[PDB]
């Protein structure tokens, strides 16, 4: 009843995506409305959570506790400017809590604060369900999917989510790998070396890989790319546009109605999608703002013009993981499109000119490649033809440690292999604590801070004589584990970390677990109360049809009925005991 | 650059699928959105058809001219009870030519009739389009599938389609055949024998077959169910109660407004996915008619309730399917849900309960697997699949094919149940002295009066030699091919001598020319909407060439000239893409000269 294997879950900014692969076929897994993708939206009723298609029909009826993005908010500080960006563009609000950003919904009555892994929990829950259901079995270990350029702070957080959503992670891969899995062994294969270039523009996060391709040895080369960059931006400016022409042809701005806001980027981002195919489109919507109609002809041409800074800019990661690895345009072997914004002809004329009229590859299913590939992963590391497989991916940013006058000191550059072990020498000035950071610039107020970093246990000596080596170790999912042993005196030293972001103790995810299945045990509690309520009430009308000695037994088992009927406390069992029971003293009495 | 084998096209009521099968693996292929479902939806433009999704979306914005839901309306006569109450709830218009239904919609800016088998032929030619992209050649073979239940009428209707979509029909195969074909190779195949019910509820149709299954041996043992009953249903359903609740909560109707009814009706589809997963849901929908917000919760006890006729009714053809078929609800081996529809809930429970609690198959994927099976068919049939997976399909007749007698009592020559193909007898005669014609209506059904059967045709018989009454012997053949298509034809056995038939009042038939003629036309439309993409294109080119010249110009007197030109000529809206592209490349001459300077 325990399923052995391992599931892949592609978690991506709009929509996830879950697939299974037992060593000779990997599937695709379709939800409980058909669909091979499932939206990130989780609203907040008053009973349960809604989590899919569901979540988002029910966005622009109630936007205020219909959470999406998370993506783009979780293992991010409450100050960043993204954040305070995103939180002055979305409906839902954000709080702050001790640094760490939570967002506030109405749930079961009472106010809650959700940290971003537990939301995303709720995703990866649901992805696993629709498992489930696809297996027959319970799914406890899974590979899920973050992009390559995610920091330390969000991977951590990621996993964690993975943790409260009750998941084995065994294994934390970079989607343009995962896509690199998906294409190297479908369409292609053969001991052939080749130089991939991936190419992954989702709905919020961008990233641009090259790999080498040897066999079943996938090497990264180089990465680059943008985690707050995708198509719900393209979305923003088309809404930008059509905000300014309904404000300049009605004089009345639709800015300060949430509800009109999500109907009107419904709309555009159904526009840029029939723009893909067509040259121009045309936005019709009913009152909209203050019951003032909507209509709009949007042309290809503007939406280009619109997104022509944003479609150019990812011309740039091209370049700069072109230049990173030392290969030039005419060495680049392929070039594979992965994520919905690449079915943009813009984009594809962009990249197109850049390799100098180069044609693309899309043999791969530019939605389903990710979880494709993580899916694979899965299964081998789980054991259920590809032995040869090796995966040689790389730190994005560089991980480092704050110099004086503030000046980055990078211990793990970027475009290292992974795992690695890197190591750097402190002492005292007569404990010791140090900022480590993550990124690239020279100065660490430009860069993300991973924490304040406190080593509690330091024998008393003079100044410099103590050398205290710091140990920066990071796995095969990408994370940093940092350790501290001297050489002198031996010994271990403990450390302790202040001020960080995006991590969570075991306490706190044991917590969310309790919590969050208290949620799904309240939910079924309602939904088989609800329906044993409405079948038992029909038959007790039935019943009153018919009855229209033993009357009084049966008005009395009738009165019972319908008491447990009004009583709120009362579960769907009972309520199933007594309609049987009804219908058994019934059939009694009648015969 | 054209492909040597063949595609399998599931032309749903709600949603088409194509696939491909070349010997290895079955591909369902996706379209330009990456969905491998696609809407069955036209909407007409001033320029072009749009066909899918694209016309799907703007059905609230151009309700009189987005064309969907033909697959109810194909095969039939204008008069047919189902048509009209269809028609009062259609807001595209409908008209009758001879008694033949036709859709008449604005199309370049002039009004436009169409038969049917256009728009499936439209649809139809969607799906090639995408296959053609999938593998880049042109193809032109294929099988098409339909309902198990589509009579004679409708089956020659949809397969005319497939060759006005410029499509060479190699095989009309039944849906659940299909499916079965989907479950007994790709869900698993064994040597055993087994006996399969598949239970089909789409988006219009629904259809319940028994089939034999021996390795591979696919054998119609029954098939029984409802051509004009599905998912759509449901929506109306629904849809009436919400007019029902809108008109109490405001005193208003808004059964005239055909975009209100879109709105609402999109809700109610909406509303019935969810309720297939929760036990509640809620359609807000603001300004649906006259300013008035409509804001309502729906329960999945009162759907059920709004649909329990309908949904205990699905249960009376399995149990006909299983009196036919001679087999006890023991003997049923698997149950495979196949539509949509089937994700119910309330229907699931009624499929188990009818058979004892026995758990439902839900191996194979009740969306693709009917473009599944078609396009093994289809791959096997093309020549393409060799030896790899022994197909054999006997299928069967859904309803038994007749003639009426004196009184209008229904006479059958062709028993429900018969195995295809087959070949049935039944002799006439004349009454009078050198009689040289004897008439007869061939229908189609199960009824006593062909009041209630389905007319396929008036046939006349003449002329006859001259002989004395009842002297001649007139063998009339009833012949149903592979396609399960009927093909009459009548021989005097005296001397032979083949005697000619005619046949009037028919429906969904189409002679050679008109076929020919429709592809014509189908080929000036894509002809026209692709022209006007170049126009339009090559027009906005123009337009940035001249607001780049304009900054540079801006930073002498032919280029100002010229510029002129080029704008006078982006004025006008027969300026075609070669005389367009021909003033640009006249700007360029000068302007490029003037940047070698
Ligand atoms: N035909 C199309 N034309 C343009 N854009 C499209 C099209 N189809 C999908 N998109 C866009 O692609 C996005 C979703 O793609 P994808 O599934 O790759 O996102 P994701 O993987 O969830 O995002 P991320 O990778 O950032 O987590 C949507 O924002 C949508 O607007
Ligand atoms: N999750 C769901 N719950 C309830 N009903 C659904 C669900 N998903 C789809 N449907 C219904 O199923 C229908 C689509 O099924 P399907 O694609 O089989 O139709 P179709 O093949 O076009 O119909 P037909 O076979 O009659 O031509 C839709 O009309 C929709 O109303
Ligand atoms: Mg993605
Ligand atoms: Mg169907």
């Amino acid at each position: 009843e325990v399923y052995d294997g391992a599931i892949g879950i592609d978690l991506g900014t709009t929509y996830s995506c879950v697939a299974v692969y037992e060593g000779t076929n990997v599937e695709i897994i379709a939800n409980e409305q058909g669909n091979f993708t499932t939206p990130s939206f989780v609203s907040f009723t008053e009973n349960c959570r809604l989590i899919g298609e569901a979540a988002k029909n029910q966005a622009a009826m109630n936007p205020a506790n219909t959470i999406f993005d998370v993506k783009r908010l979780i293992g991010r500080r409450f100050d960043d400017p993204t954040v305070k960006k995103d939180m002055e563009s979305w409906p839902f609000k954000v709080v702050d809590d001790n640094g760490n950003p939570k967002v506030e919904v109405q749930y079961l009555g009472q106010t809650h604060t959700f940290s971003p892994q537990e939301i995303s929990a709720m995703v990866l829950t649901k992805m696993k369900e629709i498992a489930e259901t696809k297996l027959g079995k319970k799914v406890e270990k899974a590979v899920i999917t973050v992009p390559a350029y995610f920091n330390d702070n969000q991977r951590q957080a990621t996993k964690d989510a993975g943790a409260i959503a009750g998941l084995n992670v065994l294994r934390i891969i970079n989607e343009p790998t995962a896509a690199a899995i998906a294409y190297g062994l479908g369409s292609g294969k053969s001991d052939k070396e080749r130089n991939v270039l991936i190419y992954d523009l989702g709905g919020g996060a961008f990233d641009v890989s090259l790999l080498n391709i040897q066999g079943g040895v996938f090497t990264v080369k180089a990465t680059a790319g943008d985690t707050h960059l995708g198509g719900q931006d393209f979305d923003t400016n088309l809404l930008e546009y059509c905000k300014k022409e309904f404000t300049r042809k009605t004089k009345k701005d639709l800015s300060g109605d949430a509800r009109a806001l999500r109907r009107l980027r419904t709309a555009c981002e159904r526009a840029k999608r029939t723009l893909s195919s067509g040259a121009q489109t045309t936005i019709e919507i009913d009152s909209l703002f203050d019951g003032e109609d909507f209509n709009i002809q949007i042309t290809r041409a503007r939406f280009e013009d619109l997104n022509a800074k944003a479609f150019a800019g990812t011309l740039e990661p091209v370049a700069q993981v072109l230049k990173d690895a030392g290969i030039e345009k005419h060495q680049v072997d392929e070039i594979v499109l992965v994520g919905g914004s690449t079915r943009i002809p813009r984009i594809q004329k962009l990249l197109s000119e850049f390799f100098d009229g180069k044609k693309l590859e899309k043999s791969i299913n530019p939605d389903e490649a990710v979880a494709y590939g993580a899916a694979v992963q899965a299964g081998i590391l789980s054991g259920k033809d590809t032995s040869d497989l090796l995966l040689l991916d790389v730190v994005p940013l560089s991980l480092g440690v704050a110099m004086e006058g503030n000046i980055f000191a990078p211990v793990v550059p970027r475009g290292q292999t992974v795992p690695t072990i890197k190591k750097r020498t402190f002492t005292t000035v007569a404990t010791v604590q140090f900022p480590v950071y993550q990124g690239e610039r020279v100065n660490c107020e430009d860069n993300t801070l991973l924490g304040e970093f406190t080593l509690a246990p330091i024998p008393p000596m003079k100044a410099g004589e103590p050398v205290l080596e710091v140990v920066f170790e990071v796995d095969v999912n990408g994370i940093l584990k940092v350790t501290a042993t001297e050489k002198t005196s031996g010994r271990s030293a403990n450390i302790t970390i202040a001020n960080s972001v995006g991590k969570l103790s075991t306490d706190e995810i044991e917590k969310m677990i309790s919590d969050a299945e208290k949620f799904k045990s309240k939910c079924e509690a309602f939904s088989k109360r609800f329906e044993a309520k409405q079948q038992l009430e029909s038959y007790i009308s039935r019943v009153e049809e018919i009855i229209s000695g033993q009357k009084d037994k049966i008005e009395q088992a009738l009165s019972e009925a319908m008491a447990q009927l009004e009583i709120e406390d009362s579960t769907a069992d009972e309520l199933k005991k007594k309609e049987l029971a009804l219908k058994r003293l019934v059939t009694k009495a009648m015969a």
